């Protein structure tokens, strides 16, 4: 689970990539990707 | 992703199974399981 999903977490931390970006770039569903963005504080706050 | 994880979502809705239960019962990591409990409103509020 944290094999291919982890690398995606590092991608957001470098370019604040959105869910579609993480999912479309790596392949993880829109939910697993949103978890990365949801974890991001700078992105969490609107 | 929603193949084996889905069935687990229904398990919590029938016995409010904790993360360890969902993960230990089905096999999903502690995170994917916590997502089920986290979604539960009755369990969300402490
Ligand atoms: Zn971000
Ligand atoms: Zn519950």
């Amino acid at each position: 689970f944290l094999e291919k999903i982890e690398p995606a977490q590092e991608e957001h931390e470098k370019y604040h990539s959105n869910v579609k970006e993480l999912s479309h770039k790596f392949g993880i569903p829109n939910l697993v990707a949103r978890q990365i963005v949801n974890s991001c504080a700078q992105c969490q706050q609107k």
